[PDB]
């Protein structure tokens, strides 16, 4: 724990805490360089982990008394409520002064609105009394703008505290476990409910306080608007009592979808895994045509079901913007029809109020109804999880282990105990050998000695420290030295002695950094034997009194195991209590005592000498930023630019019809009080405005908004869902015809991440974010336009703010990237701290180390908590500097309009002031959407980068051979060379061979000599060098499928694909069922398939797991027989094959392929000596090419040495059958 740079919040006043002035050095540092983990600030030292964990644990433990004294029901929510209710109302007085300054504001606006109607003479007194009204209006909006971010931050800070308090108490509980219950459950859920049950706490507390502040406004504004003109206020409210349950009937219908189409988007990704894991095998089968139709058919229902909710979800965003002119149209058409007058002093006072009461329950109060059950469903689960059960508390100087009549049960449901009357006593210096069959109860006996097994009968006594090693090598994250120490002090001499006695010198010499290299989970880098070795070394390093070994020597070979035994067990622990368990009887001669277990009963206990005189046999008992190019490419991939121009025109004439909609309200108000009032003084006229002319125009103009909203929110979605439909087809038909070399570079994990993650982000998340930005940007351009097209004196003092705003954005959006990247880096150093501890906790509590289990977890919690405050206080710095340019524009539009009194007639005064009052609140939401768009735009690169992959050659080229090809198969190799990569190491070096008609020529060589490369060049897997001539026709002039369909191959690893056997044997349905049945009877697999009810349509599992390797080899042989090709190739098909089915396959290929040219490559020499000629390949070069018998006469040959290497009798039988077939072929008479 280093004294890093603390937070300056403690040395700051209230002004710098509100304005976030203490973030200047951090921004200055992040602007000039890159921020790292060593540049973060510390959290408040008041409650890091312990003051938040123990305070919550105390109340929960005290609640147990109030639950046991009555014994009715346990409650966990009560402990949470009685803990934070002490300070919850101190923050509830801030929601009463701030949320109430939005109702008095229209009251003050109306007092200035109705002032210009009496300024005929000089009335400075009336201006003197209005100066206060024009000052309170601009003074009230200051608190409403600069006193909201602090409250938001103070509310958001309460969530992370509860999250940390819940995450701290969930780990200390899993140290008093109930293993039988742990065995009943699965460890895949305890670590799982840690990334989803803590994120909801940071959101519910934000809108939870609006519950009692919501309906209050719906009464206050209701009364203030009923005190208006009259009872005509009910028609406008009648709409927003049915508009609320109207959007809830759409969600229920949407819930039927987006859950039904998951049987088409989760069925192709899994199938792609089967076809992409073996492209090396599927490429040379000419089966891409039979498999492309499967994915094409599946890609015929996803988009068709997506565009049945793409409209239902797009019509919802077109109503939220159009509902601002329906509540205003109805309330006036029922007020003008009753008979009254129209003045500008009773219009904007209610129009502005028509939004504050609207955006309170429509968007601000669904969350306090929907985000409550999600934050209460986890509480009724965590409580039950933490209240499962607990364990029973348990604890002459002579160190000894005494066991007398021990009898215990693993589970109470078992009728037969695993241990039946075990009685044995060991002493310091004796070696107790534990041997027995698999499952006799040795490991359970060691666990009982450790005390992990609950004793039902008998008593055990242990005196001293116990060092136990499990059968499965357990290891935690850390270096080798830290793993061996396990909290102990580092002693150079002792460490060297343990390393020498346990033989880690070769392992440290082979590894680069020695014992200082960090090891991940499970120790994947080191082999299991090395893990067992380092575990034994750590166990013996503890210098304990009792040692229990659970098979630590079986994970290595004989020599090293004897080494470790004779140098550690016989020498180091010759004075300690050792109870070792081994299955090898070679180490029982050095053991002082041998105890045998069988079915839980103690057979015999004694030394190795007593077992010898008894005549008992041990063997018998053991046998059973984004550039414009990407945007242009995404815009041009949807359709022609004409639809984009039409959409721009539609948007222009859907935005121009929104500002002009209120122009009629001003034209009607500036005509009623113009000359129609002069009836008593100023004139005498009884005429009035024509009701059948203004109302009709208003109705014809207000219908030009809903009709221009459905045809404006149903084209962008279609374009964006059609572009993704054509960008995927040009990315899938160019990944199956790729070279094999490309697949060997990228792994399977990095090649499957471009078809599941960034394949659906451009369908739902991209359009919903892109449409919400283009409809918000046109909404802010109409607010500055109405303030300049009225008073042409505001455009001059407007360029400094515009210049400041552009420089402020690219001063903040160049540093928040590092803050968000560092948080995600140290986001989860928890999951790999418990997943590797809950699987091997059987020894974490047998060392009395519970003290060093919480301090390590708290260290990883602080590292993550010190990175969340930095991100939470960062967003509150740009939002306090963006509200300072919006709280200045309102003052310069009021004071500049008040000085021009004798220029207007309150019309422009009302218009320009009713539009610049709602700017604060909508100018900050547009910036977050643009940032999200810019952040989600770097994701779409791989879908467009994989669209220009090179190809080798078309499947067919030209001038297919006449229907007489192929023939007997005279193969002529004329200086052919093969290379897996262009310019890489050459594999074949001038191979020249002549294969005659109907001859059996086989390939033999060591591993890596080039056996597979020969068949790879023969099947034209890669373009080879030279001239390879088959059937007197060059293979380069013939297409790939025309060559691959006329040749059959039996690979080394028989890979079978899922589906029916009909498609596996004949995917093109070119053969009849009778031929398939005849082939299956000839391969002798007809009886093994008749027992299944789906003989012709068995649903075969992945990779042929339902059948053995021999059955798969027979299936491939039947496939090659059904192919009826004149060229057969076998490469290591009989290496892992039992001798019976091996000789069966040999007889089958000798009977059916007698007139066919076969290429037999096998590792066993018994399946090659019966061939006509053999090819011994060495380092890619051929050495001898002749019959097997004439080669054996030369003792200096290589194949003779390989034959003699298998033994004397084997080589004798081999040369005997070789001479036999030689005399049979070359001398028939
Ligand atoms: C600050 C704020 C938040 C916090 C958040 O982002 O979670 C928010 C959350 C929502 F679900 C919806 C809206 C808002 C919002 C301000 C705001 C709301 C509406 C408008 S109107 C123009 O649609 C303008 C601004």
């Amino acid at each position: 724990y280093q004294e890093v740079k603390p937070n300056p919040l403690q040395d700051a006043n209230l002004c710098s805490r509100v304005f976030f002035w203490w973030l200047n050095p951090l921004f200055k540092i992040g602007h000039k360089r890159r921020l790292e983990e060593d540049d973060m600030y510390s959290v408040l030292p008041e409650d890091r982990s312990q003051h938040l964990g123990e305070e919550l644990q105390g109340f929960w433990d005290k609640e147990v008394l109030r639950a046991e004294n009555d014994a009715q029901k346990p409650s966990l929510t009560r402990a949470i409520i009685k803990c934070y209710w002490k300070s919850y109302l101190v923050l509830g007085i801030f929601t009463l002064i701030e949320e109430s300054a939005k109702v008095i504001q229209p009251i003050f606006l109306g007092k200035i609105i109705n002032y210009f109607e009496n300024y005929d003479p000089m009335d400075s007194v009336a201006l003197n009394t209005a100066y206060a009204y024009a000052t309170v209006l601009t003074f009230c909006t200051l608190i409403l703008a600069i006193l909201h971010h602090l409250y938001f931050y103070h509310v958001q800070c309460a969530g992370m505290r509860l999250r940390v308090a819940m995450c701290h108490m969930i780990y200390r509980k899993a140290l008093r476990l109930s293993n039988m219950a742990m065995g009943k459950t699965t460890t895949g859920q305890i670590v799982n409910l840690l990334s989803n049950d803590v994120n909801k706490f940071d959101q519910v507390t934000v809108f939870l306080h609006f519950l009692w502040a919501g309906p209050l406004q719906a009464i206050a504004v209701t009364a203030l608007l009923w005190m208006e003109i009259g009872i005509s206020c009910l028609a406008g409210m009648a709409v927003l009592i049915i508009l609320l349950p109207l959007q809830s009937c759409f969600g229920k219908l949407f819930s039927s979808l987006r859950s039904k189409t998951a049987t088409f988007t989760d069925a192709r990704i899994r199938t792609m895994n089967e076809v992409i894991t073996g492209i090396r095998i599927i490429k040379m089968y000419a089966w891409e045509k039979s498999f492309s139709n499967l994915i094409t058919n599946l890609r015929k229902k996803e988009i068709s079901k997506i565009l049945r909710s793409s409209c239902l979800r797009g019509m919802n965003l077109a109503s939220f913007f159009s509902a601002s002119k329906i509540i205003v149209f109805v309330t006036f058409t029922t007020y003008v029809l009753l008979g009254s007058v129209i003045t500008a002093s009773r219009v904007f006072v209610a129009v502005t109020l028509y939004g504050a009461v609207r955006l309170t329950v429509t968007l601000f109060f669904p969350s306090a109804i929907e985000r409550v059950s999600e934050a209460i469903v986890s509480i009724r689960r965590i409580q039950t999880f933490l209240l499962l059960d607990e364990i029973s508390q348990r604890n002459d100087g002579k160190k000894m282990v005494h066991v007398q009549d021990f009898t215990a049960f693993w589970d109470k449901a078992s009728e037969t105990p695993t241990l039946q009357g075990l009685s044995f006593t060991v002493r310091p210096g004796e070696l107790l050998a534990v041997v027995g069959p698999v499952g006799a109860g040795k490991s359970s006996l060691l666990s009982a000695v450790l005390g992990e097994l609950a004793p039902s009968h008998g008593l055990v006594s242990v005196h001293g420290r116990i060092a136990y090693v499990s059968q499965q090598p357990w290891v935690f994250s850390g270096t080798l030295r830290s793993n061996i120490l396990f909290g102990k002090k580092y002693e150079k001499e002792r460490y060297e002695k343990v390393i020498k006695a346990c033989a880690l010198k070769k392992d440290l010499q082979l590894l680069e950094d020695g014992d200082l290299t960090v090891i991940g989970d499970r120790g994947t880098t080191l082999s299991g034997g090395q893990k067992a070795r380092v575990n034994l070394a750590r166990a013996v390093y503890q210098d304990a009194d009792i040692y229990l070994l659970d098979d630590p020597l079986s994970a290595v070979d004989a020599e090293v195991s004897r080494h470790l035994f004779e140098l550690c067990i016989c020498q180091i622990l010759h004075e300690k209590i050792t109870i070792l368990v081994t299955h090898q009887l070679q180490y029982l001669k050095a053991a002082s005592q041998i105890l045998i277990l069988k079915d839980g009963k103690m057979v015999q206990k004694g030394t190795y000498t007593e077992f010898l005189k008894s005549g008992i046999d041990f063997g018998s008992l053991l046998k059973k930023k984004v550039g414009f190019q990407a945007y242009k490419n995404y815009f041009r991939a949807g359709a022609h630019w004409i639809v984009f121009i039409f959409l721009i025109l539609l948007n222009t004439a859907a935005q121009v019809a929104y500002v002009l909609q209120d122009w009629w309200l001003s034209y009607w108000a500036n005509k009623q009080s113009m000359l129609n009032v002069t009836v008593n003084g100023g004139g005498n006229v009884t005429e009035k405005l024509d009701l059948n002319w203004y109302l009709g125009i208003y109705s014809g103009l207000t219908v030009a908004t809903v009709l221009f909203g459905i045809a404006r929110s149903l084209l962008v979605f279609y374009v964006l869902v059609n572009s993704s439909q054509t960008l995927h087809n040009k990315m899938f038909e160019s990944i199956l015809k790729a070279p094999v070399l490309f697949f060997d570079r990228n792994p399977i994990g990095r090649i499957l991440n471009r078809f599941s993650k960034d394949i659906g982000h451009l369908d739902d998340l991209l359009p919903l974010t892109f449409l919400d930005f283009i409809q918000t940007l046109l909404q802010v351009v109409g607010v500055v336009s109405v303030a300049v097209a009225v008073i042409p004196w505001i455009a001059i003092p407007l360029v400094p703010l515009g210049i400041i705003f552009i420089f402020l954005r690219r001063y903040f959006l160049e540093t928040s990237r590092d803050v968000k990247r560092l948080e995600s880096t140290t986001r989860s150093p928890v999951f790999s701290h418990l997943s590797s501890s809950l699987q091997g906790l059987w020894t974490i509590r047998a060392y009395k180390a519970e003290e060093r289990c919480q301090e390590l977890f708290d260290a990883h919690q602080d590292l993550h908590s010190e990175a969340w405050f930095l991100f939470l206080t960062t967003s509150r710095w740009f939002a306090v500097r963006l509200d300072a340019i919006c709280a200045m524009f309102v003052i310069i539009v009021a004071f500049g309009s008040l000085i021009l009194a004798k220029t207007l007639d309150a019309g422009q005064v009302g218009l320009a002031l009713s539009y610049a009052l709602t700017l604060m609140g909508m100018f900050q939401w547009c910036v977050r959407q643009s940032a999200e768009v810019e952040n989600m735009m770097i994701s779409v690169e791989r879908v467009i980068e994989y669209t220009d992959l090179e190809k080798e050659a078309p499947w067919e080229y030209q001038k297919r051979p006449p229907p007489a090809w192929p023939h007997e198969g005279v193969i002529i190799f004329d200086n052919v060379n093969f290379m897996y990569s262009p310019g890489g190491p050459l594999v074949l070096k001038h191979l020249t061979a002549l294969i005659k008609s109907q001859e059996k020529v086989g390939i033999v060589g060591r591993t890596g000599a080039g056996k597979s490369s020969l068949i790879s060049a023969l099947f034209r897997l890669s373009e080879p060098e030279g001239k390879i001539w088959i059937d007197k026709i060059l293979t380069t002039e013939i297409g790939l499928h025309d060559l691959r369909k006329k040749m059959s191959i039996i690979p080394q690893e028989p890979v079978l694909f899922t589906g029916t056997m009909r498609k596996n044997l004949d995917p093109f349905n070119e053969h009849t069922d009778e031929e398939l049945w005849n082939a299956l009877q000839e391969v002798q697999l007809k009886e093994t398939i008749e027992d299944l009810p789906g003989k012709m349509d068995t649903e075969l599992a992945e990779s042929g797991s339902n059948f053995s390797v021999g059955q798969r080899q027979l299936v491939c042989l039947a496939r090659a027989i059904l192919r009826k090709n004149q060229i057969l190739i076998i490469d290591e098909a009989t290496a892992n094959v039992d001798p019976r089915t091996d000789e069966l396959i040999q007889k089958k290929i000798r009977e059916k392929f007698a007139h066919c040219t076969v290429l037999t490559i096998a590792h066993r020499l018994n399946t090659i000596i019966d061939s006509d000629k053999i090819m011994v390949l060495d380092s890619g070069r051929l050495k001898e090419y002749d019959e097997p018998y004439v080669l054996l006469q030369n003792k200096e040959s290589l194949f003779y040495k390989m034959v003699q290497q298998l033994g004397k009798a084997e080589a004798a039988a081999l040369t005997e059958t070789a001479k036999q077939v030689y005399f049979k072929r070359n001398y028939p008479h």
